[PDB]
């Protein structure tokens, strides 16, 4: 359970890294900014503070976030059911 | 499952003060603006009407999505089937 | 099945009214954006082109989706699972 | 498993030529950008860079968005558990 969360924990880093690699080159952000821009999109979040302006930004988006969307959230479903709620549930007895 | 709901409803109400602080403090956003706009971050509809200016901002809006989508899902989700649909269906049978 | 698909259907076309009146009222909003913004909103889109200007359509939006989005998405995915899926296996087997 | 999977891959795409034909033609988009609105509506990222601004395109677009939404996180779910996660198993052990 601790195994599978790392392995996704480890997935879902090397997707953001590729991305923040991939907007700070091809779109010119600075690379805070394509982490942060990164994670808005693969969570669906979606400001649009950015979005890709160059024909190669929204191809490699489309791609992105087909293969990063069921990633991210297979990483934050098992961060709330393996990490989150027994941490909640032990708070709920004192010791 | 009365009980679920409320400790979500609690968790969920939690998660939007700190949300609410944050954003008004180091955001500079009204209380109200923070408020929504951590309503409307952590249920991914991300108008972008607000979004963070500060690289601070950035990076704690990475990390408030990461740890609250699962909560407010979790709560949204329980409060469809746990309030919403009995509710519903005993509307649907005249007494 | 197919009571429950209809349920869910009402339900939802009630919310997208109730979202229609408001934000056409209190935003302003020509009925036909009002029904557009309600959409785009409880099915998480949120592309921001509409977005509440006042204090009284920030509140709403957010007790909106807290309250409408459990009830689109059951709407969905009843329309996925029940409706749509039989059609497309029914169109796999000529008759 | 396999089936399955080519036949949600098919109706994506052919969901994602909907799109593209009528945002290209209804929204004059170019192609390109009508392919990548199509698919940042109906993933709900929503960034808003592109949005209807005709009648005619916020009705379909409704209408897309109810009747996409299922078939697209269908797609993703089954890629996820049925062609991205064997492989990350599979590159746990070497041969
Ligand atoms: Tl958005
Ligand atoms: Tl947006
Ligand atoms: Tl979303
Ligand atoms: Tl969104």
């Amino acid at each position: 359970k601790d195994k599978e969360f790392q392995v996704l924990f480890v997935l879902t880093i090397l997707t953001l890294i590729s991305g923040t690699i991939f907007y700070s080159t091809v779109e010119g952000l600075r690379p805070i900014d394509a982490l942060y821009f990164s994670v808005v999109t693969l969570t669906t979040v979606g400001y649009g503070d950015f979005s890709p302006q160059t024909d190669f930004g929204k191809i490699f988006t489309i791609l992105y976030i087909f293969i990063g969307i069921g990633l991210v959230f297979g990483f934050i479903h098992k961060l709330a059911v393996n990490v989150q709620l027994p941490s909640i549930l032990s708070n709920l007895v004192p010791r």
